[PDB]
C-alpha cells in the first residue's frame, strides 16, 4: 500500500477514546519544532487539507526545559485560554532558542506584554483555576499517549505521524506529504 504502518505513521498499541481530532504537542525548547512552526507551518497546512469542520489541537510538555519548560506548558494555557495563541507562538520560539532572553516566567510574561496582553489581564490567566485545568488537560493528554518526544502529531487517538519515514530532499514536499498523511488518517 502507498501509505502503510510503520511507514508515514504508526498505530497505538493502545488507543486513546475520546481524545482530540488531531493532537499535536510541542515544546518551545524542541528544535525541529521550532522548524515546524516558523520554517514549515506544519499546523497550517494540516489545517488547510482537513475538512473545515474538524478540530486541531495543540498542547505544550514538560518534559524539556526543566522548571522554565513546565512555566511555558503554564503560559500556553494562558494563551490558549486568553486565545492569544497566534501572537506569543513565534516571540516564545525565538525568545527561547534564536535570542535566548526567555530564562524565567518574568521573561515570558513580557513577551504576552509586548503582544499586547495587559499585565492585569495576563496574572490573572496565570493564576486562574481554568488555566490550572488546562495545564492539566495538556499533561493527561501526553501522558494517555506515553509521550517522550516532540514535534508529535496524533491522529483520532490511534495513529501517530512518522515524519522520519518522509521526504526531506525538498521542504514543501515533506509538508504536503504530512499534511497528506494527515487527510488519509483522519478518513481511516
Ligand atoms: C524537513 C524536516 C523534517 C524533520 O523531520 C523530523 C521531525 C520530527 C522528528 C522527531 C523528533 O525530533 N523527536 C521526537 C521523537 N523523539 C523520541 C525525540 O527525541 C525527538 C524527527 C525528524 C524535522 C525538521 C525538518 C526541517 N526543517
Amino acid at each position: 500500500a502507498q501509505y502503510e504502518d510503520g511507514k508515514q505513521y504508526t498505530t497505538l498499541e493502545k488507543p486513546v477514546a475520546g481524545a482530540p481530532q488531531v493532537l499535536e504537542f510541542f515544546s518551545f525548547f524542541c528544535p525541529h519544532c521550532y522548524q515546524f512552526e516558523e520554517v514549515l507551518h506544519i499546523s497550517d497546512n494540516v489545517k488547510k487539507k482537513l475538512p473545515e469542520g474538524v478540530k486541531m489541537t495543540k498542547y505544550h510538555v514538560n518534559f524539556m526545559g526543566g522548571d522554565l519548560g513546565k512555566d511555558l506548558t503554564q503560559a500556553w494555557a494562558v494563551a490558549m485560554a486568553l486565545g492569544v495563541e497566534d501572537k506569543v507562538t513565534v516571540p516564545l520560539f525565538e525568545g527561547v532558542q534564536k535570542t535566548q532572553t526567555i530564562r524565567s516566567a518574568s521573561d515570558i510574561r513580557d513577551v504576552f506584554i509586548n503582544a499586547g496582553i495587559k499585565g492585569e489581564e495576563y496574572d490573572a490567566a496565570w493564576n486562574s483555576f481554568v488555566v490550572k485545568s488546562l495545564v492539566a488537560q495538556q499533561e493527561k493528554a501526553a501522558a494517555d499517549v506515553q509521550l517522550r518526544g516532540v514535534p508529535a502529531m496524533f491522529v483520532n487517538g490511534k495513529y501517530q505521524l512518522n515524519p522520519q519515514g518522509m521526504d526531506t530532499s525538498n521542504m514543501d514536499v515533506f509538508v504536503q506529504q504530512y499534511a497528506d498523511t494527515v487527510k488519509y488518517l483522519s478518513e481511516k
